[PDB]
């Protein structure tokens, strides 16, 4: 089947970027004069289930051409791969997809990829896409420049892409007049675009069950008990009481960060990670990204970074999984300062310990603050520019 | 002979599921017009003799529809599964049946049924089912999405389910007036649907044997006797010494999660066991069923699921089976724990050594409340919802 751009939902920021690529193929010649050179290939990374295969088919249906791809999870390799691009040179615009790249990058199948990319010619209108959830086992060769050299981050969606999915998946369902899909939204926190296509296909289920021939209210609202328990589960959600806990591990990063001198500005609070570092992806970058290397800013940073560890502790006298992330990358910081601003494992863990003290004290010295955003962020789920720079007045 | 849900026992929550499947087949028009897309294949589990064949046939019955089957303990089977689908094309509701498909899924029998799935139309109402007892040696290609994406789980029975197995077959056999089946039922504790279906027709043989025409109580208490020894056995049923070891067990689980502040709440504890878990089932499913992952509740969980090993130990100084299935999952928690929340074999032995510890001081002390919920469970074997919620009450 074709789809296009309009059967996706809250990927705003991925489909901006990949609007230059439908350019690019649709008319090649407009590129090539004014001396314009465009990637070899694109690489888009996210959690399962959040559309990664259905942008790359959107993009194939946008523009009208040709769309060759293979799988990673079905690797007489060698010479698959030299035939799926000989087809795509005999068509001028073309498509070459590879799903599941970290699958195949045996050692014969990556060499022969490698030869092809170099091999083809870039002008002629051709483009190479792949796709991924574990980016940080990926052979180094494959990310070198002239291959691969550019990331696109696919995020979880919030309450308004939430709603916005549902929408999609219901156009050719008969509905009753009770359905409010924004209420429905509210009560998913933490599902994905495939679990929410898989909660509409059971609550038709429910109705047909009983020879009725509209779906209401009650059929949507027993669908979700029934999708996440049973010898057949299919999602996770997050209960009243985890949402708690993960409010005030986002709320001590942004407390922390308002009260240290050198701490960065804060523009967005939710309860869903957007980030590729809120993901738990390095992408083989740097961690270091100031041209100047202070002491100062330096343990700035590392009191803020150290922020949700520390409302944990003051509030739950807990851990979870995230804070233990966080103190890793604290400890790596702590061993570059130590061999740039002048045994050496006992003066590491001293520099990690004081910050920590530090961020636990500024906890429990406005403590109040702490509370009233947390109540504000457990009925809205997000806070964001405009909204965000009142509150944060209105406090401190 | 033709069998309905009238001749079946005990298998009140299997029926419910099996429910729209006969709706399903009396008239897919109803599912088509409203988009309702239903599963490919449904698999049964369970232990042997428990009426796997009999649900299977018993789904036939209630809709009136041909029924094709085979059974894989007889595998030219290539050209078998090729003839079967094509009967079941030709005729538009249909049933397939494949009995013990561990014995199959010989490489060139499971691609051919692999083609076959994909191959046909369930819009025209065509159904695949399958059995086993032996689920977790499939191979993973038979449980991929589109392919037996859909399982039930079927239970021994309970004292209420025996008595009414036992009127089933008997309601063409003249009996006399001191025949008492639910005194029949309290004394077979472990039976399963076909044990108590041999044991009816070794009560009529003694009868016979003496030329009487009506079966009294003696032969039905003469007839347990000759079931569970001698040269030609067919039975195992649980003694009074066992069921002391066995409650014992049970109400260590209850009382330490019960203590735990972070501990699940109990709805039913029972001699028999009931769920998927408790019949040493893991169904190709994660074991952890949580968003966030903190270790607070981890430790929680852990404790609680080595309360049953704790009260052996106290109490008899023993160890049996499901004590040892017990801490072969919890060892597997605790190297997750080790993973996420931060020489690797040593850690992990501290660990669930610590826990160990942790629930057998709460076996100690509270040891009197312990004793009292023993008594109440060898007299009803069974206590469920609003009366427990009673019992726990007045006990901690
Ligand atoms: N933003 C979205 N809008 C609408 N449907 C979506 C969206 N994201 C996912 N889906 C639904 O999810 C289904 C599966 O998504 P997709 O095949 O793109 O998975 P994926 O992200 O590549 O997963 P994986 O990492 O497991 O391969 C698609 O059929 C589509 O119906
Ligand atoms: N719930 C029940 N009610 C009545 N009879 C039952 C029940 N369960 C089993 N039986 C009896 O058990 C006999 C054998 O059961 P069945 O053929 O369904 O076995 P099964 O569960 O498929 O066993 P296996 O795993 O050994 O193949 C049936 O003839 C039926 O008489
Ligand atoms: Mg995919
Ligand atoms: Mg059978
Ligand atoms: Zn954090
Ligand atoms: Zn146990």
């Amino acid at each position: 089947k074709r789809v296009t751009f309009k059967d996706v939902g809250g990927a705003e920021e991925a489909i901006e970027e990949l609007k230059e690529v439908v350019e690019f193929l649709k008319d090649p010649s407009k590129f090539n004069r004014i001396g314009a050179r465009m990637p070899k290939g694109i690489l888009l990374v996210g959690p399962p289930g959040t559309g990664k295969t259905l942008l790359a088919r959107a993009v194939a249906g946008e523009a009208n051409v040709p769309f060759f791809h293979i799988s990673g999870s079905d690797f007489v390799g060698a010479a698959r791969v030299r035939d799926l691009f000989a087809q795509a040179k005999a068509h001028a615009p073309s498509i070459v997809f590879i799903d599941e790249i970290d699958a195949v990058g045996r050692e014969q199948t990556l060499n022969q990829l490698l030869v092809e990319m170099d091999g083809f010619d870039s002008k002629e209108g051709i483009i190479v896409m792949a796709a991924t959830n574990r980016p940080d086992i990926l052979d180094p060769a494959l990310l070198r420049p002239g291959r691969f050299d550019k990331k696109i981050v696919v995020d979880p969606p919030d309450m308004l892409g939430r709603k916005k999915i549902l929408e999609i998946h219901t156009r050719n369902k008969p509905l009753a007049e009770d359905v409010n899909l924004e209420i429905i939204a509210k009560r998913t926190p933490g599902f994905v675009g495939a679990d929410l296509e898989n909660l509409v296909n059971e609550a038709a289920l429910l109705a047909a069950r009983e020879g009725r021939d509209k779906i209401t209210m009650k059929d949507f609202e027993e669908a979700i008990d029934r999708v996440i328990a049973g010898p057949a589960r299919k999602s996770l959600l997050i209960s009243p009481a985890e949402k708690r806990i993960i409010a005030y591990h986002e709320a001590g990063h942004a407390v922390v960060s308002t009260v240290v001198p050198n701490g960065e500005p804060v523009h967005r609070i939710s309860i869903i990670p957007r980030g590729y570092k809120a993901l738990g992806y390095t992408l083989h970058l740097p961690e270091e990204d100031k041209y100047l290397v202070s002491r100062n800013e330096l343990l700035d940073k590392l009191t803020a970074l150290l922020g949700g560890r520390a409302a944990e502790e003051v509030v739950f006298g807990d851990v979870t999984s995230g804070a233990a992330n966080d103190i890793e990358r604290a400890t790596e910081i702590a061993r570059n300062m130590v061999s740039q601003l002048g045994k050496i494992d006992e003066e590491v863990k001293k520099i990690v310990t004081n910050s920590y003290e530090r961020a636990k004290e500024i906890i429990r010295k406005y403590r109040k603050q702490l509370d009233n955003i947390v109540e504000i962020l457990l009925e809205k789920e997000t806070i964001e520019g405009d909204e965000l720079r009142r509150i944060l007045s209105e406090e401190f």
